[PDB]
């Protein structure tokens, strides 16, 4: 029978008596695989309490101590790689290899983060008043909150929650409605350790109730999100009545520069190693594809071979295909509309194009060729696991048409040319460059877009101290 | 005649047009002294265009030749420093004294910005990639929007203009309507020197108009702002259309902690000292004084006698006066009805509390005791010299009632021992904590606002650090 | 019988062959406990050729590679800790719990080294030239050696080994001819975790020996020594001829300073808590006490009488003593005549003062009374559990003879007015000043003492980083 | 007359006593253009008295302040550049534009490390223990010393007290015995503006005898020093016995590899620009060229024909020559010994070769080709403008061939392939390389050699912390 999840806060599971649920599904299967309480923000608000009674206590324990504590999830996590794993599977649909490795990076994260406890530091100014010292110290923001979407899930949770924890904060985070399931094991791993009670809290609902509720409460000094420009610009706009602070991930279109200088071999195994990295989904990998003429020709002609030996299907039921189904029905709708609008503008559907229909989400992977910078499906988040390749002459065009976007989290160039790619570096307006590898954020690297990309960032120090704030000391004498 | 001011845009004073003005008035004679345009969207965005336009090349100058800039217009300010200060002092009512400090302390400040031009640094960071190189360089955001308050207003030019210009952005200042002259003079410099046309745009207007165009343009990188909680809602709400970066600091209710074991002569000093630079109005002048029975009774008399000799008028034409007038009839106003609804809650009127009737708008210091933590003059921006005086039993109980606002910019506490200071500096949730002296910001601190004072900061390295974002390069091999 | 010890050199174990060896005797029973063979140059040579062979290979490993072998080696000493305690006991005749505290407290450090790995970073500098990147690598220096002493052996080698290895560099350490039991320990448990070959050695014999020949060796980079000013001399002098950088703590006559409104119970406390933290012999622990006058009287009562409680013998029979015996005979006979020297120049013996003669090196907790900053037991290293007790009268006083001495590594302070304490703080010339409570350093802090207290330091960020270099690449495009 | 110069102690020149002279001559014409005299340890310890005696109340001093005595002096400066590069040029034999760079670099270098003031911080580490801060502070040392070569004299004396001065140090230099009078004008400058009394004081003498002093005096907590390794040597076996800090920049043999996928031209020009910034005599410019087959053919006969251009003569009587003449006699005859020794050895004379005889102490710029690794002329500090030319045939050959040298402080590649630059990089053991471009150090960068080139370094923020040391303070409660 679908299981009914609680909601964890205050350091207990609590049954959620509301008369109405969320149904949780399965992307291949398209069955019910669990349900979710549609909370409110009175829920919101009890973890927000709970989160806000708990924070002076936890941020008082030496760094040292609440590092231990993020040791010890993290040691849970692994004893329950393979069972967390499934769950990702079963609800996100994405491939097992995938799943399993999401599972290790999340606790391998955790455990770095632990690690800033005796390194994060505040600093001492020289003062222009005799005898007068200006001591700078990094303190805690207070009350946090995260707001996850159906992609990396379960890493959102410890890429939110462990650097907040290590400073000396309290959260309170949201899971995605159709992604719960691995929130729910988390939440039980974090009882299971003994978590002090309202450190970490765990509430189910929808984004519009629950989310909302996230943001706008006047306890909460900062809200953290992954997810859509439209969220983000939702979410901002509520933290604005408090002034209360935002941490936002809203993707993108990633563009992808390849040169004819560029081994072959690497741009094109590169480009497809990343893309599918799930069913495609996933906003760091390549959706924007230009090249260059000298080399166009064969480009495309290796890249259209490797798309075609990537098979899709039921993540749980197979181990030897690259790609799961979709999140959900209107995923998978926006995908067919978006590829059929391009086609009409002169894209030309050189593999794939056409959705499968069945029980599940498919789309196979598809290539659209003589795409136009002008076109509509350069500009908005395509979704699925569709690929437009636009050409161009040189490496000015390649790097204006890659900066002409409201988005600016990542970005890659393959070349060989010192110039190319120290002009490619400064000209390209990204939080992130991959120079010939492919796009994955490194954990102690920092994740933050330019433009409508985001607000702050996560991962390494600078990710770090997006959860602490300042408190300058001016001891005269 | 009152002048008829014209706007700063790409380089060159542009004559406005339309047909409706708004009179700029002297709050101490209450007389037309001169007249901006009443500007429109249209006008804002003329001004980003150019800093838009011109963004690239600045930003391709070595940071040391844009710090080179800025020593011309710090250079251009001190040859007329006079000038600058009359006018500060006829549109915003300050003394004398205060204004020319203000002066010279802004053109020290856009000196010492300069010098960030060869210090700000990126990182190179380890990878775990066999031969990878992770680079992190600082870039700049691009179009920056800066939307002044009328206090300090040549200051906060600088304070905005200076960190975005050496790290190689582009501005669009809109000063406040009541304290646009001083701008413009800023502007004149600018011209003479000859700054790159569009790196320095001035547009007059009011906040509802050329305000939220200068936070809702889609090409702002990133809109800074100084003033009221209020406009900062109504700025980072229209902001978050295009989830575009703010800076706010909206000051608060500064507190001042005084124990017995605090020398009487000095925190007497200082908290008066403080107060009145200016009017009273500056949000970083104690706002609300905590004083602990055993040394109250002391401290009230010493400091009622300091507030006697405090005396108010013309700052033109007088140099022996320490208050000026508030900055128009809205804000004498507010001033009356809160110390009079103070006063029917228990508030004590230990001196002044009524508001003078004539020309200019002047409101005698007034001193009001009796007052509690729980009455409304505790929890709203007092705006006038008004100083609300609550008693306290222990440590803990004025931490406690420090920390209960919805500010968190400056407090300041006046002891001598070790313990105490310790503990309240742990204590205090504020970004600035003066110890046993005047409340001023260095301009190596940080001035960065805790809850609803702020996002982001001002001055020093983080200061600095605002107009920059990073851009991580992932070199493999 | 008496074990004989190998060499460990180039990932192996190497029985020595010479004709000469040295006994390595317990210094409560006086009995041979094992032997090391007599080292000469040419042993030090092996190593550092195979230190050296080693390097580049180590240093291309990612440095989380490089983490996760120091982890093997942290874990391999918690799984033998008794084993190695015991040896330290055994060897060092320090007290059970030191020892076990010393095993852990290594352990911990090793990992905390270990998290280093993808934190140290370069940096990126903004240059004059337009178009040109200045970065700022951090490399390794190559070979690295180590020179111990008998106190806190164990965790020397990992406070010399564990940041060079992280770094990137390969070491070769000479324990203690005293106290190398720990150390061949140490080296079987490299070997069993399998460390890369070379990485690091362990070389037995004499300073004047092995040790001269890690010093002056052309191929070593950096040498790194602790203990005697003496030895640090002929060190430094021996690198001089090669530019050979050198890394020295030659510890000092820590001075401590108790003022009369100073917690009379926490001072006697930390000052007693420290002195014996193994028979005395450390030197951070106060060698130097200074007390004023209004407090004199009773600091010196309750001092003297927590001594008394102060009981000596042999640490593995006895668990519930205090101290331990002397490292040997010259240390045991050096503490006498000073001891009785400092008698005839006005010395007071308060309590002890008498050497015991019998089987082993003890030494009574000594008190000297009525001693004068003049008195040469105040110029000198003390080494037996001996405390001097200076009177002063005022702050300026105490702070002034504090000063006056040639080593500038730990202090500390006992007060309690703000004044004090920042005006001890600004005005003490140490590496290292303890306010309300005893001298141990923390492992993210940094051990670094002025004048002939050392050379560069350890511990922290800044110990780590005097384990690398800096490569400036002026890229022009 | 050849004027007599009294040395710069405690605020005041004063005039010698002594007996005994040195005289000061010029390289060109060989003439007596000033007499110094000929100091000795007592006269260096007047200095060093007195730089102590100043030292606790410059210190005092707010950063700022300092910083502002700083920028009078190098204004000082500025209003004398012709008089002081007049000085460099008559007796250091410098071409005139590049006296003038020397003294401009100079006063804009004092300048940039007057920045500095507010800027250098210390840190707040987070402590394990309950309640209990952090802080490390950033000290001065107190005494410091310089001791001068005859290259780049004026320079090397901000460079040296710049830096000492900011940071609160108070320092005294000896100019180089050959090269006296700039430092004279510097002091007079000094003197002119009034900068306290003992901050910076001036003794002239030899390196055997003032030099010494100013290293193994006790007084002296850091020396200085810039030249050959030989007087590194005796400098740093001096400082041994006193555990005196050192700071040594010995220069080296500066290789430069030229790939064929480089750009010849610039090649070409750039290390002919560099080579030859004086007379040839400084060590960071190509003093050991590596080229590949593939260009060497036409690489030597540009740079052979780029080399005849340059001509030589007396630096003031000619503003049109590339090149005057030696330092002294002793420069002159070892170029030659080596140029002949080298030659026996298989160099081939390409061009120049042959010293002149007549006044002064010239030697054209010589080419030697056919050399080989092996050879001597490439293990020596050539001091002449020779040009060794060594053919290599892969990248790994080049790099190995540079990184064998007991001098690793400047490195230079001109290539243009993405990996080469990259793997040049990662592979040159040098504090310095340059990319493309000639070989001159930026006052940001960091100035510091590997191996037998240095100890610590100068310029930049690291530069800048040579002359602070930390006091880690560990307040509980
Ligand atoms: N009503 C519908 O049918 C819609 C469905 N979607 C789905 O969302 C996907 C977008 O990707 P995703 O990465 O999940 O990103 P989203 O932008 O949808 O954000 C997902 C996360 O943000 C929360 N959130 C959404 N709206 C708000 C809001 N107004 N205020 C606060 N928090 C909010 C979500 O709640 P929650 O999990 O409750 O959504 C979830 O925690 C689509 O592909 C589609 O599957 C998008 C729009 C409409
Ligand atoms: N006796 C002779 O004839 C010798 C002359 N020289 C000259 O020195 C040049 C080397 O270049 P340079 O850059 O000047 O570098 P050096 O290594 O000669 O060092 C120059 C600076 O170091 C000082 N110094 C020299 N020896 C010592 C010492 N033992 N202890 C402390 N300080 C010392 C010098 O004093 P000072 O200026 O007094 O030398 C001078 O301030 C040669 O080309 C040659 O012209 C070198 C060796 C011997």
């Amino acid at each position: 029978v679908p299981v009914q999840h609680p909601m964890y806060i205050d350091g207990q599971f609590v049954t959620w008596r509301g008369d109405a649920w969320i149904d949780v599904v399965n992307p291949a299967t398209e069955a019910v695989i669990s349900r979710i309480p549609d909370g409110q923000a009175e829920d919101a608000r009890k973890a927000i309490d709970a989160a806000e009674r708990a924070q002076p206590e936890w941020e008082a324990l030496p760094a040292i101590e609440r590092a231990s504590w993020l040791r010890k999830i993290s040691a849970g996590i692994r004893e329950r790689a393979s069972e967390i794993s499934a769950l990702i599977v079963e609800e996100g649909g994405k491939i097992q290899q995938l799943a399993e490795v999401e599972v290790a990076f999340t606790a391998d994260y955790i455990d770095y983060m632990a690690e800033w406890a005796r390194r994060y530091e505040g600093e001492i100014i020289q003062s222009d008043r005799p005898g007068e010292n200006i001591l700078l110290f990094k303190r805690a923001l207070g009350v946090t909150t995260g707001i996850l979407p159906w992609n990396f899930p379960f890493f959102l949770i410890a890429r939110k929650m462990a650097p907040a924890l290590l400073t000396g904060n309290t959260i309170v985070i949201k899971p995605s409605e159709f992604t719960p399931n691995n929130a729910i094991a988390f939440a039980k791993i974090v009882d299971e350790i003994g978590l002090p009670r309202g450190v970490f809290n765990l509430v189910l609902g929808r984004g519009e109730t629950v989310g909302q509720e996230l943001a706008g409460n006047p306890k909460v000094a900062m809200v953290s999100m992954t997810g859509s420009v439209s969220a983000g610009e939702k979410i901002m706009a509520t933290a604005a009545k408090n002034i209360t602070k935002v941490c936002l991930e809203l993707g993108g279109k990633a563009p992808a520069i390849v040169m004819d200088d560029a081994d072959l071999e690497l741009a094109v195994k590169a480009i497809v190693d990343s893309r599918v990295i799930n069913s495609g989904q996933v906003c760091n990998c390549a959706e924007r594809v230009y090249v260059q003429k000298g080399i166009y020709d064969q480009f495309v002609n290796r890249l259209g071979e490797a798309m075609q030996a990537v098979q899709f299907g039921n993540p749980a039921e197979r181990n030897d295909i690259a790609m799961g189904p979709l999140i959900n029905a209107a995923a998978l709708e926006r995908v067919e509309q978006k590829v059929a609008r391009a086609v009409e503008e002169g894209a030309r559907v050189a593999f794939g194009g056409k959705a499968v229909e069945g029980k599940g989400y498919y789309y196979p992977p598809t290539l659209l060729l003589d795409v136009r910078q002008e076109m509509s499906i350069m500009h908005e988040e395509t979704f699925g696991p569709v690929l437009p390749v636009v050409a161009f002459d040189t490496l000015e065009d390649a790097i204006s048409m890659a900066n002409d976007s409201d988005y600016g989290l990542t970005s890659s160039i393959y070349t060989q040319n010192l110039n190319v790619a120290m002009k490619a570096i400064k000209g390209l307006k990204f939080g992130e460059t991959y120079i010939n590898r492919e796009n994955f954020e490194a954990m102690q690297g920092f994740h933050a877009g330019w433009r409508k990309s985001g607000i702050g960032g996560a991962d390494g120090k600078h990710g770090l101290h997006e959860y602490l704030q300042t408190q300058v000391v001016y001891l005269q004498s």
